[PDB]
């Protein structure tokens, strides 16, 4: 039913996801996370995962920000409705990549939790579950 | 006399849904699926099958997108009836196979239970079972 | 509300659709043809007139059988969704132009009420009215 | 405050909606349109007029496609937000010139208010003013 | 002392804010605008207009945006800081002339006052007017 | 049987009429316009239309002012018909096009609807559209 | 009804008209101006706009003096009736071309607001809109 983040992402960076389930799942932190391809049956209609999912049931989304991300639709719409919704730090974005194209226009007045920097690896996932772990 | 789900496929996939006997039937959930080429005595005429088939005897429809799918007729009428019947996730569109044409475009807006990513097959079945099963 | 005939055309051939109000509703006969350009408000879902339309309130369904009829999809599905329900000579074809592709091999066990005979054109209004007026 | 239809153009095409002004607001029919550049004080926030005007003031929304239509990025986002708004014909969309492109895909299941047809231009306003005036 | 708006101009673009003392001083709305060439007293020093007028003599600050506003950096320190506070529209963007470089993309966010275009230089200084008067 | 306006026209000037008849009466002014090629059956005698279509019908006349329009005369007889009826401005001339002859000097007293000037097109129907509205 | 200044031009002079509408009407001044291609219903008596308009209703009268104003005689007829009308300057002329004939020896003894002069520009528009907006 409830959940603590939607994790939005492209599909072809589901290696990453699988990586973050076992570091903020299966761990002592017991977070729970909504994935797309493992908590929604097939059938259901598009419009209806904003409208329930990120409106009434998670508390914050989690952009993967890739090299493909840029090319897919789902996930521009989905953070529009993010950014829509403005009432408490509720869009958390992430990179983990070495990506060659420019970063998102929208996202450049929020602090990206950044992973290519082979020196500040220590804080990454404390911050992370820090963050996500608020009220 | 009743099922759970029609099976609409193109007739050069008929491996794939042998498989789909075997882990949906076999198995210890006791599915039942209405399959054209061994439930439905022939002589019979092709307007029956979707005025009482579809319409009064199965309960969901699952369809198996492929490449040859493009081609045939009857699985685009069957796909529009289909379509046409609401008054519950009535539609289960399955991709199974490296296609290399465009997706259809009627079913944009349906989640795909897709099956050819290597990273994601082991939430395939179960998503699969737990949506047909659902009333 | 009710109707006589819903009337299936490709956006052609309307100058043969506008004869025919003036032949069966402008003249003494008192007939109701529902057109789409004409009864249909903008706006309407496209599953909507052939669950509402075609089943529940129109009692017969004249195709206008042309040349650029053969390229339309709508039509293809109309006139399905037409031959599907069977219980009345509920589907009359109309032939006016010269074509020069094959005819709809769907509809060759009917009977169809040719114009395009110029020894024949006496008969065609008079048993086209006595076919629709019938109950 | 309240209104009728919000309405989504593109600025490229602007004469098209000074005569809807005058056919629907300056005539004997009384409707009231909320238009961009008219009624939208300069200082606002973006995601304002979609949480605001679309959901809780207008009733309905007419998206004036065209081909310039196809280019800009606020009337994709204002279209997706009014198709994830589904509780009574929510979205009429009009054609009024000669395309040469493709028509909008999402929107292939709703009936377009065409105007480009030399033959069907006198149902034109009466149709949209039935449609607009409807509760 | 107190004021209703500072402006934010570049050196090269005075003509327009006196034709804008003309439209919004001289006329009978009596609005008082801060101007840097007319009410700063020479020899003062640059951090005490950011921190005493803008944040608490005016209210608002009017940003006349330009192609030369793209090379001065006073403009770009005054314009984040007035960014920076937020606790009301305090921030109007004006668009006077044929721009041919890129929007700044700081600014994408609110709605700008245009007025290049032909067909709607009647609501202008209305809604300009309208939007300074406001408490 | 009532009308609005009898239309004086040649009849090489047709095209004119038919763009009046979609600007006036097809569109959102419902306006009712007699034309001779439409709403006079065949065999009347020529001293009655003007005894009693411009006596007790219409309201006003409509005179299109052409180059072809100094040939005919009919619409002399019917154009001084009109003047000697005189108890409200009862006769509208309307130039559409380039003429290289003489004006009449007939209708130098009344106030022209001109069309041909490339500046003042927008106020043409408008204008139109008023006066022929009125009581 | 009411206005502030009636307008004398030639009909080939209509893109400075259009100029005057912008800057004194879509402007914060709030001014009206009677123009004849404007608020002139067709079917009016010519001896009726002097009698009504430039008596009762306008208060002053605005002289568009030109190359092409010497040769129309309702011109010169509004500017006679004008000058017999004299109890407040109530006649205010305007030269904006380089006129190559002789200016009208009726007029020399008011004092023209002259626009051609490549050094008084500035002060052309601010005394205009003071002359008209006296009582």
């Amino acid at each position: 039913e409830r959940f603590d983040a939607f994790i939005c992402y492209c599909p072809s960076d589901i290696q990453f996801v699988q990586e973050m389930i076992r570091q903020l799942e299966q761990t002592n932190y017991r977070l729970k996370l909504c994935v797309s391809d493992r908590d929604v049956l097939p059938g259901t209609c598009v419009w209806s995962i904003a409208s329930e999912l990120i409106e009434k049931r998670c508390r914050r989304m989690v952009v993967v920000v890739s090299d493909d991300y840029l090319q897919s639709k789902e996930c521009d719409f989905q953070t529009k409705f993010a950014l829509s919704l403005s009432p408490q730090k509720r869009l958390i974005p992430i990179k983990y990549k070495a990506m060659k194209k420019e970063f998102p226009s929208i996202l450049r007045f929020i602090t990206v939790c950044d992973y290519t920097n082979p020196c500040t690896k220590s804080w990454f996932w404390t911050r992370l579950a820090k963050a996500l772990s608020l009220p």
